[PDB]
DNA sequence: AAACTATGCATGCTCTACTGCTTCTGATCTAGTCGACT
């Protein structure tokens, strides 16, 4: 029963705008921390008849840190792949 | 004089080739991404 499948990527999205958005080191930081506290209490929540299960924020931490996700090869669609797809799929 | 038969013709139908026009498809040239090397 892993967190990442009751958490929507748009809590994780507003996060991150919220950090970026935020001028001092002091707001973006305390952005960051609650998000950390509100997962590991619901994981604590959830899991509570465990036996040590192997659910952490890897799924959420490799997303906000990408240059370190080495599990995953090259995906293969640079800014100019990326452009083009979207060109076509969005039939612009 | 009337009934049956004969030829004769026309038109629509079917097939096979023939030619020319239009559209689809297969072969041939380059940008990007990853990787190799000095």
């Amino acid at each position: 029963q892993t967190v990442a499948s009751h958490v929507p990527f748009a809590d994780l999205c507003s996060t991150l705008e919220r950090i970026q958005k935020s001028k001092g080191r002091a707001e973006k930081i305390r952005h960051f921390r609650e998000f950390l506290d509100s997962w590991r209490k619901f994981h604590d929540a959830l899991h509570k008849n465990h036996k040590d299960v192997t659910d952490s924020f890897y799924p959420a931490m490799r997303l906000i840190l990408p240059q370190l996700e080495r599990e995953r090869m090259a995906y293969g669609i640079k800014e100019t792949m990326l452009a083009k797809l979207y060109i076509e799929l969005l039939n612009l």
